[PDB]
């Protein structure tokens, strides 16, 4: 019991939502947690929140030196990670004919590129320190929905699963999986800010069960990839989002 | 665990292999199992192994007659199941030119309309008891990957695939999940004795992560799949084979 | 416009609905279609329709005495198949508590059975000639989206997906390929008579492209998968529904 | 004449290989075709090749500048372009450790993000001159597979899928569909000057159908998604691979 006792984990974005759902339930799991997000006052806040087990680091994922700085940190105090979990991105609302480059571009470099940021110092600090690791990256079901109103982040976060589909491959020798949960709509505190919390409606119709999907839907799933149970799964998508969409 | 104490689980084929893996997975976890298997020997023997939490009833699921006197005997015992684990199947190996219709009917008999027959009775019972509950059938990758010396066991596993995507859809308003596992090709008692077995090498090449797969790397993901963590997931088809094919 | 010249294609189903619409098109294409429906003065009628090279032949796809008759005769008038178009299906409306055991044997038997026992017996006459021909399966995109009140449809149009992806790695070295194409909701014959038929307004606001999808829609993709432009694609399903899901 | 007749197709990395293919089959098949690449001498001598059919115009898909230039050219020619084909892309060979930041970067700029900018000043050229649209943009089935040695590559072309699915939602009321193509490995001048020209051994030896993929094997499937056999097809991804993988 603890199963991630002895563990370290680092989830970036984890000042609040999903994040910080999932950050609370690795550290219920025993792990070290490593609560990062480029809104410092709000990753202290949450690691406070979760108590104890969780530290607050901030970075900014898209900026390669942040990052380093981060894994240089998390190194100095703990040793190295053991899971990876990339939370971290811009959840946009943005009409078709809205989304021109520098949208583009901002929403690739933070939700795509960042996440191969993070996975690059991540994974090489778990290499580095000989240890069997687990990343996990939050994508999102509407790469199979084509849900409109974010085709910049349809997208990137295609770009995530094409990702962790290419790094199982090139680290399975290393004894670290990789795989992607897409989540569908879920009421966290930055949805609920945005015009995305006018869509539960006609999510909720299209869900096989009823309600509004919650941050700790996910982080209880995050919870069995980190863990051992999910030892022989890697490369793999798994989706959590009450049957809006099937895969 | 204990997370399932007071559930009760029917495993069906948990006389050897896969099926017998997770049916004391789930009894580590705190449920009463039901260990059912069409050798009626091998299912005593499997319950025995598992110990006081597991019991065995024979059953044929490709007999409706058979899989209702399963039932009714659950009913008496344990007030209805909570979960059940359709795992039950042929694991043929026949050439294409070998495949006729008194293989593919068989095949198609037992391992797409038995698994009909016993969630029919299964989720019937389910609702009955007013039960929130689980159903999770194991698929097999090959339905991905197109594998040859299979025919008609491929579209069998095909079906089990669209018949957990209907089902989802169908029992959601009842508060029951419906899941598939896709394991990849796996150590079991079943595959040791066949040619099968000589698969091996080439799938390891093809594994992102090293070893022979084993019963246990799926026991311990319908673990998962049949607790709470994963209330939000129906639908869906999680992928269990070490990176051979990406879902 | 007589890229089909020379080839010999069998549709069954055809009678009516997508099926009539495929023959239609493969005879357009300059190919001797063997129009072939359970329904005999249906299947005469459609042949006449169609003119050009057009022949009936009654056959029922469950019945392999009556396809083995079908095939002798497609063997005598012809010289054997080039290309085949399973589409016979029963399209079924029934609520899952409606779901017995005789509806679900019915159904698999038909749909998923049937195209075993035709594509048995098409493919052997391929190979008996040398000829590197076409296999092309109707499945459909409740497959995908797990749809209602169809329960062991979606199993049976699931199995056709697995039988064609098995099917793709048996016959490869034959040089014939197996794909499947999945339609949405279309307005044939069939779902005009069925309470399927008021589904048109919620699929067509889930549809990208406006309009209700009619049998030419699914024709001219299965003239494709027919032709030479198609013979690097072996193995896949294209989904033909104006965007309803995304495969 | 002459499916295409009238229509105009804009091919982008249209100097050599997968891409020279297609604008050579879209003129066959009617179409006046811009030939257009970084490249601007190998674009002159690909439209030489093509005929009185094609014009060649240089352009770097990565620069928003140079596109738009692009584009007002066309606008000039012909009034806009009817179909576009996004075929440029770097196809690079880089082992995981030598995957960093810069060559991400790369990467994603070219075969994602200018992706996008073509597509952005393509479809609102559609639009403004009232033509109903085809958008097909060549991803790569390395998605499906996960290969080794292209780590951003891969993630840039699950980018292009992604971008794709939300594409046909968003453009669908303009009456444009929006299509991806992956295909496998392929002997084009580009893999012939590169270590995947290795690959064609466990390629082939994967594959349903033997034999080294050609450029025309593609450009045959571009020409049926530019064609109004295709029109009830969007945001779906067709991959042609012999079989490499099923989807
Ligand atoms: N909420 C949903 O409906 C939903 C659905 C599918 C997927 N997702 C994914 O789940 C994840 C979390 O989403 P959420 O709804 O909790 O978001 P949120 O907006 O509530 O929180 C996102 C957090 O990420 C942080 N962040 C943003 N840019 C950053 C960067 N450059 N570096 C470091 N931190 C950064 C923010 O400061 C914020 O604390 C995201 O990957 C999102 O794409 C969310
Ligand atoms: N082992 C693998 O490589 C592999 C891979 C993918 C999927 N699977 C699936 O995993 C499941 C278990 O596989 P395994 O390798 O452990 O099989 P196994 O051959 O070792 O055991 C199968 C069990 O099912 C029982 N069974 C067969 N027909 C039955 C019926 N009519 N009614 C009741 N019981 C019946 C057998 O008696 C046997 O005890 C099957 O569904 C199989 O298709 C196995
Ligand atoms: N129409 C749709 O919305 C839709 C959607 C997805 C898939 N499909 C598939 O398309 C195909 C054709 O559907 P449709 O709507 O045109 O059907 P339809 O009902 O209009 O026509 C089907 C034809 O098949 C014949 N048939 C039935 N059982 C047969 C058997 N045992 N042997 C030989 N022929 C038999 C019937 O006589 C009829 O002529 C089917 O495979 C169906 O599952 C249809
Ligand atoms: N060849 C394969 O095995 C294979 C497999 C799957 C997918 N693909 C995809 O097919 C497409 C064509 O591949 P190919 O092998 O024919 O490539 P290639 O290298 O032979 O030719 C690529 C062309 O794109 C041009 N180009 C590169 N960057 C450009 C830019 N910034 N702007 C404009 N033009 C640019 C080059 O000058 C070149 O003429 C690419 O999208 C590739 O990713 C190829
Ligand atoms: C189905 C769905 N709807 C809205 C949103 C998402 C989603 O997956 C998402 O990831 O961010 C907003
Ligand atoms: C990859 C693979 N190889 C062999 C087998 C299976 C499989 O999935 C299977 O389910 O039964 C035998
Ligand atoms: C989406 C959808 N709706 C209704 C029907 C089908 C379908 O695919 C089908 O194949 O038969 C009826
Ligand atoms: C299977 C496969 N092998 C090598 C390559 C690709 C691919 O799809 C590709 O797109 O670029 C190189």
């Amino acid at each position: 019991t603890e199963r991630l006792a002895g563990k370290t984990a680092l989830v970036t974005g984890a000042a609040q939502g999903i994040g910080k759902a999932i950050a609370a339930r690795l550290a219920a799991d025993g792990a070290t947690v490593i609560v990062s997000d480029i809104n410092a006052e709000g990753a202290k806040a949450a690691a406070a929140s979760i108590g104890k087990k969780a530290r607050a680091i901030a970075a900014d994922i898209s900026d390669p030196g942040s990052v380093k700085a981060l894994f240089a940190e998390i190194q100095a105090l703990t040793g190295g990670i053991d899971i990876l979990v990339n939370n971290a991105s811009i959840v946009p609302f943005v009409a078709w004919d809205d989304v021109d480059l520098d949208h583009w571009r901002k929403i690739i470099d933070v939700n795509l590129t960042g996440t191969f940021i993070v996975t690059r110092a991540g994974t090489d600090q778990m290499r580095a320190a000989g240890k069997a690791g687990r990343v996990i990256s939050i994508a999102s079901n509407t790469f199979f929905a084509g849900t409109p109103n974010m085709a910049a982040y349809v997208a990137a976060k295609g770009g995530v699963i094409g990702f962790t589909r290419a790094l199982a491959t090139e680290l399975g020798k290393y004894n670290i999986t990789a795989n992607a949960v897409t989540p569908g709509l879920i009421e966290s505190d930055g949805v609920k800010a945005s015009p995305h919390n006018e869509a539960f409606g006609f999510v909720e119709m299209l869900q096989a069960m009823k309600g509004k999907g919650q941050p700790e839907h996910i982080a209880d799933v995050v919870s069995f990839l980190a863990s051992d149970d999910a030892r022989w799964i890697t490369g793999q998508t798994l989706n959590v989002d009450a049957g809006m969409v099937r895969h």
